[PDB]
């Protein structure tokens, strides 16, 4: 074919029922995630090519960055609850990986404050049980799909993007290829 299992994607031998349609995993400690977000804008270009009706879900993972990794998963939960994902993603990436000014929960919190969320609202969210189950969801979703590496994308709990089998000589071409693959798997 032109799209072959084992080349632009792999198939989960233990499919996952009820799974979000498009499910993406990242870590603010993950260097290719930094690239995927700031340089390539993968999420963004995929959305651009999804059919109508398709919801896009993105989760953080715990297995990078030790104690600060979990803090970042909780904070991502806060971002999801407050709907401020688009205002914290970049400063969180640049704080962990570029400037190295995020060394504790307290520094994560500063990013939110400077992004305009208020202390009282953040601290409230941070400690809320809605955020706890949001954290649990992130963890369950990773758990359901063997997950040990990021960035990672799953379509309908059955197909997993395999970006290693696509050309990277041209980053625009890498992205379109990736996005078109997601569309193909979407329609499958």
């Amino acid at each position: 074919a032109q799209y072959e299992d084992g080349k632009q994607y792999t198939t989960l031998e233990k499919p996952v029922a009820g799974a979000p349609q498009v499910l993406e995993f990242f870590s603010f400690f993950c260097p290719h995630c930094y690239q995927f977000e700031e340089v390539l804008h993968i999420s963004d270009n995929v959305k651009k090519k999804l059919p109508e009706g398709v919801k896009m879900t993105k989760y953080h993972v715990n297995f990078m960055g030790g104690d600060l990794g979990k803090d970042l998963t909780q904070a991502w939960a806060v971002a999801m609850a407050l709907g401020v994902e688009d205002k914290v993603t970049v400063p969180l990436f640049e704080g962990v990986q570029k400037t190295q000014t995020i060394r504790s929960a307290s520094d994560i919190r500063d990013v939110f404050i400077n992004a305009g969320i208020k202390g009282e609202e953040y601290d409230a969210a941070w400690n809320s049980f809605v955020v706890k189950s949001l954290v649990a969801q992130q963890e369950k979703a990773a758990a359901d799909v063997q997950l040990r590496g990021v960035p990672a994308m799953f379509v309908n709990g059955k197909y997993q993007l395999n970006p290693q089998g696509m050309d990277t000589s041209n980053m625009d071409v890498f992205v379109q290829q990736y996005a078109d693959t997601v569309k193909y798997l979407s329609e499958k």
